[PDB]
DNA sequence: TTTTTTTTTTTTTTTTTTTTTTTT
DNA sequence: TTTTTTTTTTTTTTTTTTTTTTTT
């Protein structure tokens, strides 16, 4: 089943780049995407849309050494369910995008 | 800034059609994709992920009156970062799409 | 069918906008969109895809009176075959894009 | 800047597949998508949108051993404005699409 | 297949063409 | 601007064209 985020945000924090015991790079970013709307009165409003992103092998060293917190960034990826135990034995549950390229926005 | 979203799933729930007290149509449907993929080995797996998608006006209608249950149905729209205290008095958060638009897919 | 553009480019000429008769505005804009590749035996490349947009309704107009020659904008749309014939009969065909929305940064 | 085409079509011929010097596949597909719309002057319209879209490596060999004419399928890539000159030096154009993914349902 | 917590302009219709070195 | 909780096939390169009535 087709599966597609497209975002252009900036980067809430530095790039945390480790390995996972298999070896494989891992890496998570924070994003932060605002979006403006006319509320019904002529007011201008904004929302703002944070989430994670998670990255694998390449792209997320690329990630570590390309971008740094404030980082103006277009993400592209799918749409993730993350489920699983914490260390307590209590269900929690998780929505982040899993990135699949970045498209680097810090050059002006 | 851009946020697009673009999934294609199934409803895990009939739509809930709601009327908000400001007159305009509300309607939250709940979307499982899946996703099929290769193990290191050569096993080939699954995840899958659900979500919630945000309708209002004339989307939340059309979502009522042609998607039940087990539908096949693209949505096309935005990420969504929504953020609340809940009744109790504690601060809670969630990640939704907020639909533009479906793309029905029943008939076969 | 599913068909979905989104391009963020150029425009390489001016607006030009007209009125139907129902009323609502037309229009069509040129744009150019490049990607960089670093990619070939060597070095550094460059490509330019140029092509024309369709708008339709308020986004024409929004496009008329905020856009111009040189200026970026994303826009959304889908993919478009259009064909016709000559005053001599004979047959052309042409791929543009017909805008839903438009952005300008 | 960004270039994005998500596309779902029929095969309207054969895969047509080649190798390059390199090694890697290159192949190219005809394809054929529609659009319903019931909007006109009393009633409903089809409009067919015909491209080709440019393969390379594994993807052209993946739609080479599974897609034939009829074939439905689901790509993402790019949009490309390809020219070049005719042997009596007439240059020519064409949109395409560029590949980067195939999902056949 | 992979862990586990606030960044810094608007929103069916007709027509028939030549241009504004950050990774991948 | 808007509330508040498990559905049912694979993943820089060259070439130069005519076709497989669910809402919006």
């Amino acid at each position: 089943m087709f599966n597609k985020v497209i975002m252009v945000g900036r980067l809430t924090r530095n790039v945390e780049l480790k390995y996972l015991p298999s070896g494989s790079a891992a890496a998570t970013i924070g994003l932060a995407t605002s979006r403006r709307f006319k509320k019904q009165d002529g007011t201008l409003g904004e929302e703002v849309c944070f989430i994670d992103a998670r990255l694998f092998g390449r792209t997320a060293e690329i990630a570590n050494q390309y971008l740094s917190k404030g980082s103006s960034v277009l993400i592209e990826g799918r749409l993730t369910y993350e489920s699983w135990m914490d260390q307590t034995g209590k269900k929690n549950s998780r929505h982040t995008i899993t990135a699949d390229s970045l498209q680097f926005m810090d050059k002006k």
